[PDB]
């Protein structure tokens, strides 16, 4: 569970998620606009991170690492299915 891992781990998944994206993995799994948004002013802090707050709020719903990596995995595959839409 996403929220058990140790700090580094944690740490680490989610400044890598701070650059892409949050939002879109958000979007993929379900979790509500105003859960998301704990974690959108997370910005506001100097140092802080809208994806740490995401991947612990995912971690308590239930999410493991390995349904973190079909989430990802499915969001690289649907970035294509849709550039190449009509």
């Amino acid at each position: 569970t996403l929220n058990r891992l140790r700090e580094p781990l944690l740490r680490r998944l989610s400044e890598l998620l701070d650059q892409a994206g949050w939002r879109r993995l958000a979007e993929l799994a379900g979790l509500s606009c105003l859960d998301l948004e704990q974690c959108s002013l997370k910005v506001l802090e100097p140092e802080g991170s809208p994806s740490l707050c995401l991947l612990k709020l995912m971690g308590e719903k239930g999410c493991t690492v390995t349904e973190l990596s079909d989430f990802l995995q499915a969001m690289e595959h649907t970035e294509v299915l849709q550039l190449l839409s009509p």
